[PDB]
């Protein structure tokens, strides 16, 4: 169903921030940027989805890095608001699908949303994890993300690429 | 069509906010609230939308009334983040809407939105104008408010109440 992988986006990207934010300050301890509000989100580790959004963060760690590069560089100009990110979000995300969908520009968009949530929080925008939250499972939905994901059997066939 | 009815609700609720404000500048002369993102907003006054969002805003005028006044009070109490911008619009507006949906709740909701957007702004959150549209757009969307108005002749049928 693409409806109910739209839903569980949200603690499949809170669980993939988490577990990412973890995997930082372990790979760079007192030099990894600090964001108290990946520490604090709501996270249920065993069920299902946050053991997906666990496992992405890690395979993830060896496949971003590129990618992940040119996101922290670019982000240093990204202007201050809410629309900014807005704009800035859908631009980018965009582009990842232009030539359709796969497991591994699906995690460089979580990845891409864990950057740029850190970003706005760096910048003095507090209280805006939840709205980069909702920008990734909004564009999911309507890009016809979530409905790959469900074709391909759900969220928990993410499970397999470990 | 339900979607193209969410994709022109941007517009309506843009025309929507600027002559809500226009028309509080003119009842309320120097004592209105300052807002100048809800002046310099894009605008298009002759298309159907920019037409509907106009009378929405008109007809609005003499019924919002006791629902508008709780709306100000109530906003003196929001909390200042993003996080707390979408919590409590997704109260309020989903408040609206239990009992099913009208006319006069779709003019509620957009008068609920600019007093939203107007809150922020004034409590020093600028450049969120554009995500209380989302907010508006999404809700309608995702509660069949899009699909609501479609089946009654979409946005233009709006006309009709004036
Ligand atoms: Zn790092
Ligand atoms: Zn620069
Ligand atoms: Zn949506
Ligand atoms: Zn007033
Ligand atoms: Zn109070």
């Amino acid at each position: 169903s693409e409806e109910q992988v739209a839903q569980d986006t949200e603690e499949v990207f809170r669980s993939y921030v988490f577990y990412r934010h973890q995997q930082e300050q372990e790979a760079e301890g007192v030099a990894a940027p600090a964001d108290p509000e990946m520490v604090t989100l709501p996270l249920q580790p065993s069920s299902t989805m946050g053991q997906v959004g666990r496992l992405l963060a890690i395979i993830g760690d060896d496949i971003n890095r590129r990618y992940d590069s040119e996101f922290q560089t670019m982000l240093q100009h990204l202007q201050p608001t809410a629309e900014n990110a807005y704009e800035y979000f859908t631009k980018i995300a965009t582009s990842l699908f232009e030539s359709g969908i796969n497991w591994g520009r699906v995690v460089a968009l979580l990845g891409f949303g864990y950057r740029l949530a850190l970003h706005v929080y760096q910048h003095g925008l507090t209280g805006f994890l939840g709205q980069v939250t909702r920008f990734v499972v909004d564009f999911m939905l309507h890009h016809s993300i979530a409905r790959w994901i469900a074709q391909r059997g759900g969220w928990v066939a993410a499970l397999n690429l470990g």
